[PDB]
């Protein structure tokens, strides 16, 4: 019985994620979202330790499931005849950071090495929980602005992280490596590493470098704002083009430009409030 323990509340958006539904959990007031999908349109479905199936997206989300704020925790799921149904969490007052882009444009550079830094840990967090989320984009992270800190949502284009090639992909296309546009075969933490320079240079340029296939396949980056050197330089990287080629987390946590990043309340009070 879901409608017993939460209280449903208005659509809050729909997509290739299903219908989200802002809600209530009536034992204690909390902000959760409700999340719908269809079981005619998963095409991936996995199984819970205890071997039952599920969506792919539930699977995942209990692996990551945890207290740390970087990714979306699942509160609960329920499946019905026709749909499964996800309680997750909601934090409030929120923003996903493809509106909070689209309202102040381009990002100082210091909030971005922020955002981008907590993207980071996020994405390790996954990796070391054995999930890859395979959809890193603006769409996907939500800002929670009393706290400053970000959280990665929208599972439902992961995948069990592995070691081995990628031949299938169901992610957002302009975020995707040239390997895949080319050979539609990519390696996890490789492609995983482009799609970050993307989200990186959206960021600090307020809109994606490439748009066509042909683009993505050259790889030429044109700055259209000011852009510190060594920011320009962990992009280029992140978006080599042989995948061996780029940067690893550790690298890219390394590297110059994320140096001395403001903890989440700073960035906050100084960029949120």
């Amino acid at each position: 019985p879901l409608e017993s323990q939460y209280q449903v509340g208005p659509l809050l958006g729909s997509g290739g994620f299903g219908s989200v539904y802002s809600g209530i959990r009536v034992s204690d007031n909390l902000p959760v979202a409700i999340k719908h999908v269809e079981k005619d349109r998963i095409s991936d479905w996995g199984e819970l330790p205890k071997g039952t199936r599920v969506p792919m997206e539930v699977v995942l989300l209990k692996k990551v499931s945890s207290g740390f704020s970087g990714v979306i925790r699942l509160l609960d799921w329920f499946e019905r005849p026709d749909s499964f149904v996800l309680i997750l969490e909601r934090p409030e007052p929120v923003q996903d950071l493809f509106d909070f882009i689209t309202e102040r444009g381009a990002l100082q550079e210091e909030l971005a090495r922020s955002f981008f830094w907590q993207v980071l840990e996020a994405v390790r967090h996954c990796h070391n929980c054995g999930v890859l989320h395979r959809d890193i984009k603006d769409e996907n992270i939500l800002i929670d602005l009393n706290r400053g800190e970000l959280k990665l949502i929208d599972f439902g284009s992961g995948a069990l992280l592995k070691d081995t090639v990628y031949t299938d992909f169901d992610g957002t296309r302009v975020y995707s490596p040239p390997e895949w546009i080319r050979y539609h075969r990519y390696h996890g933490r490789s492609a995983a590493v482009w799609s970050l320079g993307i989200l990186l240079y959206d960021m600090v340029c307020g809109d994606i470098p490439f748009e066509h296939d042909e683009e993505i396949i050259r790889g030429q980056v044109f700055f259209r704002q000011r852009v510190s050197s060594e920011c320009q330089h962990l992009i280029r990287w992140c978006l080599a083009l042989r995948p061996s080629d780029r940067p690893t987390f550790e690298e890219i946590q390394n590297h110059p430009w994320m140096q001395d990043v403001l903890l989440p309340q700073e960035t906050a009070e100084i960029h949120l409030h």
